[PDB]
C-alpha cells in the first residue's frame, strides 16, 4: 500500500529536496571547511533539545567517527536554569534547530558565543534570530513543515551535518557519500517497503535494536513509531540489550549487531528486519537510506492500523 | 528497618560506609585536586557503560555547573567497533566501573591514555587491572554487595564524584556540602517513607520525570524499577516530555519543573511524588539524599508487589 498522507508527501519529496540542499550549500560549507582547518576545534558541542535530540545523537558518531573530535550534546538547563556559562575556547557549538526562535535555544547560542566558542546553526528558517546570535547559518533548506510527524526536514539536517563534515574533514569516502545521497534516497524510496503492517498487529510493546549510527536511527524510529502507530517503543544498543525491531546497518558495526540479534533470536525473542534497500550503499548514508524508506513505509503501517498519521 | 531484605540492609549502611569513604579518601582527592588545577582540563570524558552511563550523567551536571567545564559521555563503540582513537589531548577521563575487569573499559581506558588525556578511575576493586593504565585511582569503598540490586555502591560512586569536584573546584558550599553528606543521608535514612508501600498495584507502564540533578537521578530511579519492580519505567525531562513519578528537587529547576508537573497532573496524569525528605538539603546532595530514601522504600514497593527483591 501507499497513502495520500502529507507525512509521505514531504518524505518522498526529500530526495530531490536535499539535491537542492546540497547544491545550495556547497559554496558556504566548503568555505565553512575552510574557518574549521584553521579554528581546530577541540569538541564539538551540540545545541538542541538536550540528549533527547536525536540529530545530536547522529553528530556524535559521524564527528567523532569522520573527524576525531569529541562530539556531545548540551545540556538545555545548564545555561538556562542552572545560569552557567561554560568554559569553551577552541570549541565548535552547532545549533539544530527547525525555526531557530525558541528561548531555550537563543539562551544556549548566547551563552556558546559568550563562553568563546565557535557557533553555526543549522535552520530551516533564514530569517529567525539565531541568525544574529551565531556567526553562521546553514540554511536546511527544507522548504515548508506541514506535516506533524517530522521526515523530511530530519533528513535534512542529517545532510547538511554530512555535509558540514565533508567539507571539514575533506575525508575522500565522505565526499562521494554526500555526492551519492540524493540518488541514494530516491533508489529508497523507489524501493520495496521493508516494514509492513502485518508484523506489528498484535504488537503493543516494541524494542527497537541498533549499534553505532543504527543505535541513533533507532531512536528516530522508536519516537516516529509512538508517535504515528501508538505503539510502546523504545530504542536500545544491541550491546547493551545484554518483540524486537532489527535496524541493520551495513557498516563496521554490522557483525557485532548482526551476532546480537542472532544471540536475542535463540533467546526466542520475535524479529522484524529492517534491511538497507541496497548492500552497496555507502555506509555514512546507509543510516539516511534506512530511515527514508521507514518514513514512507510507516505512514502506511499507520493508515493500516487506522490511524490518520496526519493527526 | 521495615522489611527484611538484603536490600534495606546494604542501603541502610551507606551513611556510615560514605562517611568512611570520604575519610579514606581525602588525601588522594586532595592531591588528585592540586593536579587538575595546573593541569586546567579543557573538558571531562566519561568511561563507562554506554553513551548511557547514569552516573556519568549525574558527573555532567555536577562538573558543568561546578566547574564550567563541558562534561560528556564516552560512546564505546566509536572505540570498540569503529576502531577510532579521539583526539583528547588537554582533557580528563573520567573511567567509572565497579570490576575494573571488563575488557571493553580496559580498552577504552588505554585508548583515552594514548589519545594524551589525564586518566582517573573510580573503581571498587583497587587490584584491578584498569589501575595499571590510569593516572589515579579514587576506590570507591564500597565493599561486596550481596544484593542483585545496588544501592550503596551507586551512592558510593556519585560521593567519589562529588568529592573530587570539591577537591579540585575547592568552591566553599560544594566542600561545605560533601563534608555533611553522611548527615543528610542518615536524616533521608530517617525521615518518613516518601514512596508509599502499595503506591504502585496495577502500574505497568511509569514515566519518570526530573530536570537538572532531578533528571540525572530519574534515569537510576527508572531502572531500579525495572530491575526490582518488573515495571516498564523510562526516564524524561518534565522540560522535553512536552502514570507519572516527579523527582522534585529544590534547587535552581524547581521553578520550572514544578509548574511541568503541575501541568501533566492537571491535564489528568496519575502522579506520585518524591519530595526530598528535608527542606533545607544543600542542593547539590538533595540528589543523594532522595536515592537513599529511594532505595530503603522501593525493597518494601517490591515486597507489596509480590516481588523478592533481593532475587527478582
Amino acid at each position: 500500500m501507499t497513502t495520500n498522507t502529507i507525512m509521505e508527501q514531504e518524505a518522498r519529496t526529500a530526495p530531490q529536496k536535499i539535491a537542492e540542499q546540497l547544491l545550495a550549500n556547497d559554496a558556504i560549507t566548503e568555505s565553512l571547511g575552510s574557518v574549521l582547518r584553521e579554528f581546530k576545534p577541540k569538541f564539538v558541542m551540540i545545541v538542541g533539545r538536550g540528549s533527547s535530540d536525536h540529530a545530536g545523537v547522529f553528530a556524535k558518531y559521524l564527528f567523532e567517527i569522520e573527524a576525531s573530535i569529541p562530539t556531545f550534546a548540551a545540556a538545555p538547563s545548564v545555561a538556562s536554569v542552572y545560569g552557567k556559562t561554560l568554559k569553551l575556547a577552541g570549541g565548535l557549538v552547532i545549533v539544530i534547530s527547525q525555526s531557530g526562535r525558541s528561548p531555550d535555544i537563543l539562551a544556549q547560542a548566547r551563552m556558546a558565543k559568550n563562553a568563546g566558542a565557535f557557533c553555526v546553526a543549522l535552520v530551516n528558517d533564514e530569517t529567525a534570530p539565531i541568525k544574529d546570535i551565531v556567526d553562521v547559518v546553514i540554511p536546511l533548506r527544507a522548504g515548508e513543515e506541514k506535516a506533524v510527524a517530522a521526515t523530511k526536514s530530519y533528513l535534512a539536517t542529517l545532510s547538511a551535518l554530512l555535509q558540514v563534515a565533508a567539507k571539514w574533514t575533506q575525508n575522500e569516502s565522505l565526499v562521494e557519500a554526500v555526492n551519492s545521497l540524493p540518488q541514494a534516497l530516491q533508489a529508497a524510496v523507489d524501493a520495496e517497503p521493508q516494514l509492513r503492517a502485518g508484523s506489528l498487529t498484535d504488537v503493543k510493546n516494541l524494542v527497537v535494536l541498533g549499534r553505532g549510527f543504527g543505535y541513533a536511527v533507532s531512536k528516530e524510529i522508536a519516537l516516529k513509531l509512538k508517535e504515528v502507530c501508538a505503539i510502546h517503543a523504545e530504542a536500545f544498543s544491541s550491546a547493551e540489550f545484554l518483540s524486537i525491531l532489527d535496524v541493520c546497518i551495513r557498516d563496521e558495526s554490522y557483525g557485532s549487531h548482526v551476532e546480537q540479534i542472532a544471540n536475542v533470536k535463540q533467546r526466542g525473542a520475535n524479529l522484524i528486519h529492517l534491511h538497507q534497500t541496497s548492500a552497496d550503499i555507502h555506509p555514512r548514508i546507509a543510516p539516511l537510506a534506512l530511515l527514508q524508506r521507514f518514513y514512507i513505509d510507516v505512514a502506511a503501517v499507520a493508515i493500516a492500523l487506522g490511524i490518520n498519521p496526519d493527526k
